[PDB]
């Protein structure tokens, strides 16, 4: 599914994101608007030979299983493939344990490049939260 701006940041919300680990509703829409384009779908070879799967662009090195990622983790215990869902219960539940790891949302270098610093509230406003 491509998900619209507002309509992603509602299901974040709903799924408990805004704020999670301190990080507001606005951070979370930026990142996946960089990372994935707001698509469930999105997938993205990594130079390691990992893939990143989902509207986050969780990676098959530590986080999802997806069977083709030597000496890969599956820290959320899921099929990558579990990550393109339309529901993004499964994305939101692994993106709370990648957070939380030690380097907040730096984990998405995406978010460090493209979100960190800047007007994120920009990213939910107009929006009916
Ligand atoms: O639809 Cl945006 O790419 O302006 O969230
Ligand atoms: O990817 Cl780690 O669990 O070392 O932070
Ligand atoms: O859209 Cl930025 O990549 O200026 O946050
Ligand atoms: O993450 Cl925010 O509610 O500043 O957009
Ligand atoms: O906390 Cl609200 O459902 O009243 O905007
Ligand atoms: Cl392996
Ligand atoms: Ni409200």
């Amino acid at each position: 599914k491509v998900f619209g701006r507002c309509e992603l940041a509602a299901a974040m919300k709903r799924h408990g994101l805004d704020n999670y680990r301190g990080y507001s509703l606005g951070n979370w829409v930026c990142a996946a608007k960089f990372e994935s384009n707001f698509n469930t779908q999105a997938t993205n070879r990594n130079t390691d030979g990992s893939t990143d799967y989902g509207i986050l662009q969780i990676n098959s090195r530590w986080w999802c299983n997806d069977g083709r990622t030597p000496g890969s983790r599956n820290l959320c215990n899921i099929p990558c493939s579990a990550l393109l869902s339309s529901d993004i219960t499964a994305s939101v539940n692994c993106a709370k344990k990648i957070v939380s790891d030690g380097n907040g949302m730096n984990a998405w270098v995406a978010w460090r490049n493209r979100c960190k610093g800047t007007d994120v509230q920009a990213w939910i406003r107009g929006c009916r939260l």
